[PDB]
């Protein structure tokens, strides 16, 4: 009784992003995950400098024809993140939309990469807006967008936690059944150092079951934990199927353990007081397996 | 704290050969394992089909160029195996090359990749011009090497039909340059029946006091009458990581990662069984996790 998943990230030699912050983990808890390069770079680009070359659509869909021709393409779930590029994110709608002909309960977990926020700055072409709304977000059962995102995808802005749930309820309706707002604006009673998170799950009639957790910010700006956070919601939500509360205290605890380790090292590497480079704060990813494979709980959502 | 380890070798979606059977077993381990795709394929070609693309030199020499700018060119370890064009293999040569001038004291494992022998004679698997660049550039550069038979006496250019003639080319290849030599299967006779198959290893060293001392052992291990791909390459990888563990044992490191090999394979055959295609042989490594993290010693080498 294996799981499959489909991940079509990008690749990094040195460092953890993409499929490099995606795999590992997924590994580590016992999923036979597939990897599908988007993209093979020296290092993520927010080094000084990087290098690389990227796969083509055309490319992406020889691959796909090879695991088809020896019915190699039926997975449990598809996982993509970051693409910035028109034509490759619509070869892997054609992909996920085929796999799940073949398989009717594959489980798409689509990290919808935009851009962020006070006011927005987009990551992608502009015409990839219209690929995520019109095919990619029908297609997908779980997807993680921040708020900017959110908000982007809906057509809505965000100015409070109900309006963010509305949007949710939106995004419900345009399919997925799972959403889950990876970070926002929206103040936290806990202190100015905190953001909320919040998570919606439809699933015997139909019930819905909501989120919401307060949670410390990153003093820094770590890459790969939103490519991190997309692949436990998988591993917990697949393990903890209705249970979105459960689900979300272990991705985020996991994700806890390694920002935790993460600082402990770029601090002691840097100087005191010495702002870490890049390098000295890539996610400590093989030092976190333990707390991949069992992570103790450091926050508790409350249903709402 | 950390060891780096430089991988460069092939990537497939489905499957565990080249860098998908070496990675995540050295995560596993603790090691910072960077892996460079050498092609990206959707399954290895022992299959009916497979489709994939190939990365070139100039290629190859763009990422290290990506990671020599961002002074990441730092390594503990180097490891290469299965290579398929001269160019290529140069390249890596200056690569090697220079991580060695940047860290003298880089261990470079190479599995000198070139047939092997099937019935009254041996077979090329890359062209015959790589034979003098492993010769003349790699093998001098390599410090841990792993040949089968074939592959020890193309290398040495003397042929092996017994023990003491494999002892004797082990030394020639010593000579050439590494300090470790395991001679990873051959066609040997064995005390224990025509269904074992041969290991041979040997290790030069200085001890504390300076005096230039050497270790050999041999393995006689059963034969499984099937084709696995990617045992060569996990082989390695875990020698590498064995070796590091304890640098001044052979007999040890070659007892751990042969009974890794046993326990990785047999839960591989189990299964097969259960249900062989080569997609049913495909080595059971996600869920040999903790086989991999301390295995059971199942094979005891005899001292030579
Ligand atoms: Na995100
Ligand atoms: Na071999």
């Amino acid at each position: 009784e294996e799981c499959r998943v489909l991940s079509i990230q990008s690749h990094v030699i040195r460092g953890y992003v993409g499929n490099r912050a995606a795999t590992f983990p997924l590994q580590v808890l016992g999923f036979e995950i597939d990897a599908v390069n988007s993209v093979q770079f020296s290092n993520h680009t927010g080094y000084a400098h990087w290098k690389g070359q990227v796969l083509n659509s055309d490319e992406l869909q020889e691959l796909y024809e090879g695991l088809r021709l020896n019915n190699m393409n039926k997975y449990d779930y598809v996982l993509t993140g970051y693409t910035r590029d028109k034509s490759f994110l619509a070869m892997v709608v054609d992909i996920v939309q085929e796999l799940k002909q073949q398989n009717p309960r594959l489980v798409y977990v689509c990290d919808p990469v935009l851009g962020d926020k006070g006011e927005g700055s987009m990551y992608v072409p502009e015409d990839l807006l219209p690929v995520y709304k019109e095919k990619v977000v029908p297609l997908a059962d779980i997807i993680t967008p921040n708020q900017f995102e959110a908000e982007l995808l809906s057509g809505r802005k965000i100015h409070s936690q109900e309006e963010a749930l509305r949007v949710m309820d939106m995004l419900h309706s345009m399919g997925p059944d799972t959403v889950v707002i990876t970070s926002s604006d929206l103040p936290s009673p806990q202190g100015s150092n905190y953001l909320i998170v919040l998570g919606s799950q439809r699933r015997g009639s139909v019930v819905m079951e909501r989120i919401r957790m307060d949670i410390r910010k990153v003093d820094a700006v770590f890459v790969g934990t939103g490519d991190l956070f997309a692949a436990m919601l998988l591993a917990w939500t697949h393990k903890h199927p209705n249970n979105l509360k459960v689900a979300c205290e272990k991705t985020v605890s996991t994700l806890h353990h390694v920002l935790q380790r993460t600082i402990q090292c770029a601090k002691a590497q840097a100087g005191e007081g010495v702002r870490p480079s890049p390098m000295q704060l890539e996610l400590r990813m093989v030092q976190s397996k333990r707390d991949i494979e069992d992570p103790e709980i450091v926050v508790q959502a409350t249903v709402l």
